[PDB]
């Protein structure tokens, strides 16, 4: 049965709640982004209205075959009316097509559901600045002070410089990047751009990427692996066995692999600067785990919430254990006392 933290009070609405069957009293289903923990349950047989971004709606139609008549895409940064309630979709700084949802309840309560997000000061100048928010349904993935990670810009600088150095030293090296969902496209796109190559991938992944409105994408990606020196592979194949096997397939075109696994956080973060990251190496194969996050660090999360000053916070992540829940509630109280709201 649907958990309370997926239900919007005073409306007929749910958020990311497609795996519970027909939810009692739900007249419209919102989907914040196309990640499987969130869309789980959607298919061509769904016949309720789904509200989402344009990009999410392209993925619903093309990848899951949801029928067009039930997809209701909304423009960003635009007041819209849904079953008599005003809503606004905002950029969540997560994967492509990911949104936060502002609901303006008929009784005057204003609710922000962040979906999955990476808080940024740029959000302090969206339509959020213009009214008070009473309740915040918060992506608390990394709600603990041990979770520090560098900016996305620093991580991409490291990756570009590392790849460009390796291939310049050895023109016969192949670069491989791991993927298992949408998100983190900058990793593989930036490396292909510095090397003057397209990124080669499976037809299924190319299809996925063509749904994302990324400008000049026909310019950066391809299904012709033979013409490409940056390859995308399933995240599960980014290990020494899976990579030795791939190198065999390239028919002696290459004699070395440099591979990247964009992880979220890994405890090498608490001790080591991005400058200082080193690969695991075996033979002619090296693997770098790089901390490219699409969720808030602790400090980014803290700043957003202390700026927004909500009256009540509802966590959406790490809610299944009493120790997690207790930890998060103690941080929310600190933040409120330190800021004075
Ligand atoms: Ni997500």
């Amino acid at each position: 049965t649907c958990p309370f933290y997926k239900k919007i009070p005073g409306t007929g609405f749910t958020v990311d709640a497609f795996q519970y069957g027909v939810v009692e009293g739900c007249t419209a289903y919102f989907l914040t982004h196309f990640h499987s923990d969130h869309y789980a349950g959607l298919s061509k047989h769904f016949t309720f209205p789904v509200y989402c971004s344009e990009i999410t709606g392209n993925l619903l139609k093309n990848k899951l075959h949801v029928q067009e008549q039930y997809i209701h895409p909304l423009p960003l940064d635009t007041e819209c009316i849904v079953n008599g309630v005003k809503v606004v979709l905002l950029d969540a700084n997560h994967c492509p097509g990911a949104v936060m949802i502002l609901f303006y309840l008929p009784n005057g309560t204003v609710i922000l559901h962040t979906g999955d997000f990476r808080a940024d000061p740029s959000m302090e100048r969206s339509l959020l600045a213009d009214q008070k928010v009473h309740m915040l349904y918060l992506d608390t993935t990394y709600c603990s002070p041990e979770y520090t990670f560098p900016s996305q810009q620093e991580v991409i600088r490291f990756a570009i410089n590392t790849a460009f150095e390796a291939v310049t030293l050895n023109p016969h090296a192949l670069v491989v990047c791991g993927t298992y969902s949408i998100g983190k496209e900058k990793v593989f796109l930036a490396i292909a751009d510095v090397l003057g190559s397209k990124v080669g991938m499976s037809q299924e992944k190319y299809k996925t990427l063509q749904c994302l409105n990324i400008p000049e994408i026909n310019s950066l990606i391809t299904t012709d692996m033979c013409s490409s020196l940056v390859h995308l592979l399933p995240m599960m194949q980014i290990n020494f066995k899976g990579l030795q096997s791939h190198l065999k397939k390239c028919g002696g075109k290459y004699n070395q692999i440099l591979a990247f696994r964009p992880t979220g956080w890994t405890h090498s973060n608490k001790f080591t600067r991005i400058a200082d990251v080193i690969p695991q190496t075996k033979g002619n194969i090296s693997i770098y785990g790089i901390p490219y996050s699409e969720h808030s660090s602790y400090l980014e999360m803290k700043r957003f919430v202390q700026w927004l000053k909500p009256q009540k916070i509802i966590p959406t992540v790490n809610v299944g254990t009493w120790k997690s829940r207790s930890t998060m509630e103690k941080y929310f109280r600190e933040w409120k006392l330190e800021a004075g709201y």
